[PDB]
């Protein structure tokens, strides 16, 4: 059956600015991702070429309460819009061995994305 995972938008957190908590989300077909705007001015947005074949892209409006449903296997890499330069990611793996996460962490994109996704891969090992 479906189930749910939280992520918090925040300001700060452990990871240092613009955050969301967790960063990993570990989920299989028909989950669903809640992005909830814990603190104002962060939203969710799929990263260009970084989510599965046969997924749609995505967006939420700045604050909302943003509920996700993820179907599609494989890795997604999101990004809240305004705070991608400063890290702001999270890394959505949907079941075993995700064909295109080799690929999401070759991509180009901003050395602390780099690190952020590296370190929650790493976690997640
Ligand atoms: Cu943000």
């Amino acid at each position: 059956a479906s189930e749910n995972i939280e992520v918090h938008m925040l300001n700060k957190g452990a990871e240092g600015a613009m955050v969301f908590e967790p960063a990993y989300i570990k989920a299989n077909p028909g989950d669903t991702v809640t992005f909830i705007p814990v603190d104002k001015g962060h939203n969710v947005e799929s990263i260009k070429d970084m989510i599965p074949e046969g997924a749609e892209k995505f967006k939420s409006k700045i604050n909302e309460n943003y509920v996700l449903t993820v179907t599609q296997p494989g890795a997604y890499l999101v990004k809240c819009t305004p705070h991608y330069a400063m890290g702001m990611i999270a890394l959505i793996a949907v079941g075993d061995s995700p064909a295109n996460l080799d690929q999401i962490v070759s991509a180009k994109k901003p050395k602390i994305v780099q690190e952020r996704l590296e370190k929650v891969i790493a976690s997640a090992k």
